């Protein structure tokens, strides 16, 4: 099973590279992170930072969630992220994605005790 925190890690964390490794990154990672099992998920962001740096965002700038409520927080620093967005010719089960590297402030939803990231809301 996956707690909300654990699912966030699966869907959104990849501390093992400093940035998308190549233009094939999302094509590989959307599959490997189990985001294409039952459908092609259209959009998903990965964060190339330590989990400790991402966790601290839950104490940074409080903002309204895009979806949630107002349990979202925007990072003071920018972070290395990858935007994965389904391409027009994609069709399940052949899910294909544009990989875009970015360096943006992230916005996460946080919950629990301990109070940790559970959703990737947005970037700015």
């Amino acid at each position: 099973k996956e707690t909300a925190a654990a699912k966030f890690e699966r869907q959104h964390m990849d501390s093992s590279t400093s940035a998308a490794s190549s233009s094939n990154y999302c094509n590989q990672m959307m599959k490997s992170r189990n985001l294409t099992k039952d459908r092609c998920k259209p959009v998903n962001t990965f964060v190339h930072e330590s989990l400790a740096d991402v966790q601290a965002v839950c104490s940074q700038k409080n903002v309204a969630c895009k979806x949630g409520q107002t349990n979202c927080y925007q990072s003071y620093s920018t972070m290395s992220i990858t935007d994965c967005r389904e391409t027009g010719s994609s069709k399940y089960p052949n899910c294909a994605y544009k990989t875009t590297q970015a360096n943006k402030h992230i916005i996460v939803a946080c919950e629990g005790n301990p109070y940790v990231p559970v959703h990737f809301d947005a970037s700015v």
